[PDB]
């Protein structure tokens, strides 16, 4: 039994044979990558951005070190490690992490990955990836005026020391994500989120054998993609995957949703429903979103069919699915759970209805 996370483990993950992710990864420069384009190619694989250049994405110098990070978000904050060879949370201050990262010898393998520093100092020191907050649904549907808070897991930082690693997972609620090395380097391995892969990755996550079950075993291809300094890679919606700190490492993410593969995102969130993942708390209000989303989509297809035009094949998809998600949710058996979720400026009964016609009309006049 090589449980992971341990030194055991390691090893074998460090020689083993994957297919490089250049199979299906599309490499890009920052300028190319634009809405138009993913609207038209779709974004269906990783996408990785060698240089940072015209991304919009701005962030301190490669010197910017952990030392830096405490003084910027102040060492009290109580963030989560992760204990790797053990795969167990942890609660540490950002304080002692940094007097455990700068002291040479380490007793453990602590990685940090869930510190969000929108609501700090050190906030203003990154702006995101353009591209991010172009498509992100909370950038373009959240009121300015609703009771739920607006959600923040746009700025992540980072940090890990060499052999940390974290299982394969989908990201909460199948968020779409930017990851950018600043210095250091992060090797991931990706899975694709075929329908078949899916299920096993459900059920992978719901056996006891779980840690002891290289999960990359269980599917036709797993990825292998090395992500070096300076460089950007995105991984879009429903994307299976486990990552390995080479080496000691800082980098920096956010999390998205987006109007391209809303049927994936839904199906995502159904998964982690089932499974009661602790990462879906990161994205509390995904329904209330998802309500906000489906009145702009409403709008935008009532405007297309007034008019004579037919809308792209993805947005039909994206709506006909997001209908299916609000009425499940609307069921008198299961409502009792989905009530507080519903914008209080939003007619929940009527705006399904409104969507119900305008998708099936879309189905006759085509
Ligand atoms: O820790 C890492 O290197 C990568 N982490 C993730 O992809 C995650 O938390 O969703
Ligand atoms: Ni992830
Ligand atoms: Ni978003």
């Amino acid at each position: 039994p090589v449980q992971a996370g341990t030194r055991t483990f390691i090893k074998e993950l460090r020689s083993r044979v994957f297919p490089s992710a250049d199979e299906i990864i599309i490499k890009m420069h920052g300028s190319q990558l634009t809405q138009r384009y993913l609207e038209k190619h779709g974004f269906d694989v990783p996408i990785m951005v060698p240089k940072l250049d015209d991304l919009g994405l701005r962030l301190p110098s490669p010197t910017f070190s952990v030392m830096d990070v405490e003084r910027y978000v102040g060492g009290d904050k109580v963030i989560d490690v992760i204990d790797v060879a053990r795969q167990a949370d942890s609660k540490m201050t950002l304080h002692n992490y940094v007097k455990y990262f700068m002291n040479p010898n380490r007793p453990k393998v602590l990685n940090v990955i869930s510190l969000e520093f929108s609501d700090t100092k050190m906030s203003e020191l990154v702006e995101v990836p353009d591209i991010a907050k172009k498509l992100s649904w909370v950038e373009n549907y959240w009121p300015d005026d609703s009771v739920f808070p607006k959600p923040f897991v746009q700025k992540y930082c980072l940090m890990g020391v060499q052999d940390s690693y974290t299982d394969f997972h989908i990201d909460f609620g199948g968020t779409s994500v930017w990851y950018h090395v600043l210095w250091g380097e992060k090797i991931f391995y990706l899975i694709k989120p075929t329908d078949e892969n899916l299920a096993r990755y459900e059920s992978w996550s719901s056996s006891v054998t779980q840690s002891e079950v290289f999960f990359g075993d269980k599917v036709d291809k797993c990825y292998k993609c090395v992500v070096k300094q300076g460089h950007t890679l995105f991984v879009p919606t429903g994307w299976i995957h486990a990552v390995l700190t080479s080496q000691d490492c800082m980098a920096f993410g956010g999390n998205f949703l987006h109007n391209l593969n809303i049927g994936m995102q839904l199906r995502c969130y159904e998964m982690e429903k089932r499974l009661k993942t602790p990462d879906l708390f990161k994205f509390p209000f995904f329904e209330a979103i998802c309500w906000f989303v489906a009145k702009n989509l409403l709008e935008t297809l009532k405007e297309l069919r007034e008019d004579g035009f037919q809308p792209q094949t993805y947005l039909v998809q994206g709506v006909k699915a997001l209908h299916t998600a609000l009425k499940l949710w609307m069921k008198k058996e299961l409502v009792s759970e989905h009530a507080f979720e519903i914008p209080d400026n939003v007619r929940p009964g009527h705006l399904i209805k409104e969507l119900s016609k305008v998708i099936r009309a879309i189905e006759e006049e085509n």
